[PDB]
Formats: C-alpha cells, sequence, structure tokens
C-alpha cells in the first residue's frame, strides 16, 4: 500500500497520506542501473502547504508540484532541504523558479555549495548545535548532531505525531550501510538517541528513503551503522 519502486517509473512522483493534512511524495531515480525510491513531506499550513525536500532532480520536481496541484490544490509556499545531497536539493531551482522560498541550514547551504550543488536560498537560524529544535510553521526543525551527514535535519509534525527522519533514519529492509563518504559514524548513534529522547511520542518515522514504520526504525539504524563501523 505505500508505493513502492516497481509502481514508480522515472519522472513520475507519487503521494501518500500519512495523517490529516500530511503527507509523503515518493519518487524513484536510477544510478549504476539500480532504482532507488526517495521520501519527502508535504505538510498543510492552513490554506499552503510546506514542502520538505526535493524529489531528487530538477524533472521529478516539477513533476511534484504538477501532482501536487492536481491532488491537493493548495500553493506550496516555502520548503526545507533537510541535508545537502541531490535528493534533497536537486530541484530547488524548479521550486525557487516556481515562486517556492527555498530554505536550509546555512551548514546545508555551504556543504551543498562545496559540492556543486543546487544552493537553497534562506538560511535557518537556531540549528547550530546539536540538540537545538526551531519551530518553522506547522512544523518543528532538530537537529540532533551529525549522522548521515553532518547537517542532517529531522522534522516533527506534532499536530500528527509524524517524525520525518530523512537519511539519518534508515528502512528496515536496509541492512547495510549504503554510502557512508560524508557521515560521522562515531556520532550518529549518539544522534539516534537524541531523535529518540526528543520525539519519544512519536506514531509515524519516515526514513529519507524507503517504507516507513515506527520509532522501530530508530534503533534498528544504530544496528545497521555500528555493524558497518565494525566492518
Ligand atoms: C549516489 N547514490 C548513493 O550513495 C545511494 C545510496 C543508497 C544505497 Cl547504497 C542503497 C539503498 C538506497 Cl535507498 C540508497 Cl539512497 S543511491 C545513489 S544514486
Ligand atoms: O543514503 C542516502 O540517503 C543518500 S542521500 C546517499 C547519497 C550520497 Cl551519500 C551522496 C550523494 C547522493 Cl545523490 C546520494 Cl543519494
Ligand atoms: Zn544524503
Ligand atoms: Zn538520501
Amino acid at each position: 500500500e505505500y508505493p513502492t519502486v516497481s509502481e514508480i517509473p522515472v519522472g513520475e512522483v507519487r503521494l501518500y497520506q500519512i495523517a490529516d493534512g500530511v503527507w509523503s511524495h515518493i519518487a524513484t531515480q536510477s544510478f549504476d542501473g539500480a532504482v532507488y525510491p526517495s521520501n519527502g513531506l508535504i505538510v498543510r499550513d492552513g490554506d499552503e502547504l510546506l514542502l520538505i525536500d526535493t524529489a531528487w532532480g530538477a524533472k521529478n520536481t516539477a513533476a511534484l508540484l504538477a501532482e501536487i496541484e492536481k491532488q491537493i490544490g493548495l500553493p506550496v509556499t516555502r520548503a526545507v532541504s533537510t541535508h545537502f545531497h541531490d535528493d534533497r536539493v536537486g530541484g530547488v531551482d524548479v521550486l525557487r523558479a516556481a515562486g517556492v522560498a527555498t530554505y536550509a541550514s546555512p551548514s546545508t547551504r555551504r556543504l551543498a555549495e562545496v559540492e556543486g550543488n543546487e544552493i537553497p536560498t534562506h538560511s535557518l537560524e537556531g540549528l547550530s548545535s546539536s540538540g537545538d529544535a526551531v519551530r518553522f510553521g506547522p512544523v518543528e526543525l532538530f537537529y540532533p548532531g551529525a549522522a548521515h551527514s553532518t547537517d542532517n535535519l529531522v522534522v516533527y509534525v506534532p499536530s500528527a505525531s509524524v517524525l520525518y527522519g530523512g537519511c539519518a533514519i534508515y528502512e528496515l529492509s536496509r541492512t547495510s550501510a549504503g554510502n557512508v563518504a560524508d557521515a560521522d559514524l562515531a556520532e550518529w548513534p549518539t544522534s539516534i538517541e537524541r531523535i529518540q529522547q526528543h520525539y519519544p511520542e512519536a506514531q509515524f518515522v519516515i526514513p529519507g528513503h524507503g517504507l516507513p514504520g515506527g520509532l522501530d526504525l530508530l534503533k534498528h539504524t544504530t544496528n545497521v551503522v555500528k555493524a558497518h563501523t565494525n566492518r
């Protein structure tokens, strides 16, 4: 019932309603001859929408905006990218051209620039130290510390008890560490524990790639990271 790769062709995007006024968006990308799924979030804020992450590329992100317009019919006025990789910021120029205000932490903006990736316009203050949280419209943004990346943010929707872990949290079917080129393996379990401490009441946990679940995804990710550490 949650959409998988086989159900989403290259260039298409699906929306999945998680709770009232909260959806994930699901897209796919092909690389190195394999196909990968990717998630972001959409949160209603009155008569407008907040977008969390792009749909991994310009073409997908254009399709995302068109699917939002068709299915939901409310304007995306702001978008937050939760770290600097292309699955999170690829498509920011499309958002910007469409009149969406784009945001990321100054840490993410800096790393995107170094990588040659698209750079969200606005800088989110107040997220520089592990454990920091700020409200942004209908969500809380939380910097748990370095994990999948040094800049990774998580997002919580308090009205719906939805925690969007982004790429710091792995789906259950993922048993090996992916590409950890930019990760802080040493800190990742501690950063996960900060998420658990701050959001123990979360009822839905959305990873950056793959199937949602509950808070078990946190300990799952810790297990995978620690096994990789000991490789
Ligand atoms: O495992 C993940 O969640 C991500 S974002 C992997 C990745 C990395 Cl490490 C660099 C670059 C790109 Cl494009 C991707 Cl997809
Ligand atoms: Zn990443
Ligand atoms: Zn990712």
